[PDB]
């Protein structure tokens, strides 16, 4: 029915020199005597004082080019490991596939869009001074320069999931499907079917709707035929899902999503890992600062506005469509 | 040691 896949070693982009850059404080605004003008009338005065400042700006440009070179690496590293919601079409054919292992950095990350990263590398000066006077046109610089360059520009952002244990989004319909199908299908895409596992209810599954996890094998179940399907846990019952789950539910990470927001939602956990994910129709006003895991979430235009006392948390959100994700699952179904 | 120097301190 199916071909084979064999554990081809994953390839490497070269990763951040995650170290701590370390900058020299400025000089310390030397004093300048009057000029006088009796010793100053025969045709450590400003010449000296302005060469010390050419020579640290220069220092800077130095640094700030470095800077920049990190910065490149970085948002490399991210754009290989999250590519865009169209490449991942042609991702299932060649030997990237589940080139995601649980030893790896990038492990159980749902990318979600693009938002500002603020750059892991450290940037740290050695100021040592009690309040001392430094030179203002050096100080202005340096401080002008520690807040631009210190935040990756748009990149690619990371809704991991390894430490969520429940995701609760809020806001229109399909809009949320959406963002959902979008990194659900980026989940199950780099990672062994072998290694974690899904489940579905919704009402209307097979209506151009969640049906599409029709050909997934990562539903699967083991020793199982179910006639077609290799599966099939998407289903429209909530208790239902559970028991097709209860044998299953037990490390196989586990992803269940629920398109109901009625039909008793927090019903299985509260475990060790396995996720919830669950669409909600309307908000908490006055959440106990809700803790960073098990989160709200709400759907904007193309934000993802976080749950927080509105931190926008993405600026452009990575939006699927249906038809998609279903030309995804048929292709995946091959190998 | 200008004045202007330690009027300066």
């Amino acid at each position: 029915s199916r071909l084979i896949f064999e554990h081809q070693r994953r390839l490497t982009p070269p990763t951040t020199r995650k170290g701590t850059i370390t900058i020299e404080p400025p000089p310390q605004l030397p004093r300048v005597v009057p000029p006088s003008l009796l010793r100053r009338v025969l045709p450590m005065r400003t010449e000296e004082v302005d060469a010390e400042r050419a020579d640290y700006l220069r220092y800077l440009s130095v640094v700030r080019d470095n800077v920049r070179a990190h910065a490149a690496e970085q948002r490399a590293a991210l754009e290989w490991s999250h590519p865009e919601p169209e490449v991942l079409a042609t991702i299932p054919g060649t030997r990237r596939q589940w080139e995601r292992d649980p030893r790896d950095r990038d492990f159980l990350v749902l990318r979600a869009g693009r938002h500002d990263v603020p750059l892991d590398a450290a940037l740290k000066v050695k100021d040592t001074a009690d309040e001392i006077d430094l030179e203002p046109v050096a100080h202005s610089a340096l401080r002008g320069l520690l807040d631009v360059q210190r935040t990756v520009r748009d990149a690619p952002t990371g809704l991991d999931v390894a430490k969520l244990a429940r995701i609760t989004v809020i806001g229109e319909a399909d809009e949320a499907r959406a963002a959902i199908r979008a990194w659900i299908a980026q989940a199950v895409t780099w990672h062994d079917p072998t290694m974690l596992g899904v489940a579905l209810a919704a009402p209307d599954l097979e209506s151009g709707d969640w049906s599409w996890l029709k050909w997934l094998p990562h539903v699967d179940v083991p020793n199982e035929a179910d006639g077609v399907g290799p599966a099939r846990y998407l289903t429209t019952s909530t208790a239902e899902l559970r028991e097709r789950l209860a044998p299953a539910l037990a490390l196989k990470h586990l992803l269940v999503v629920l398109d109901d927001p009625d039909a008793d939602p927090d019903d299985i956990a509260r475990l060790t890992g396995v996720t919830v994910i669950h669409r909600t129709t309307e908000l908490p006003n006055r959440e106990q600062y809700p803790d960073p895991e098990r989160p709200i979430l709400r759907v904007a235009d193309g934000r993802i506005e976080r749950w927080q006392v509105w931190q926008p948390c993405v600026d452009v959100a990575d939006a699927m469509s249906a038809a998609e994700a279903a030309h995804i699952a048929r292709r995946l179904s091959r190998w």
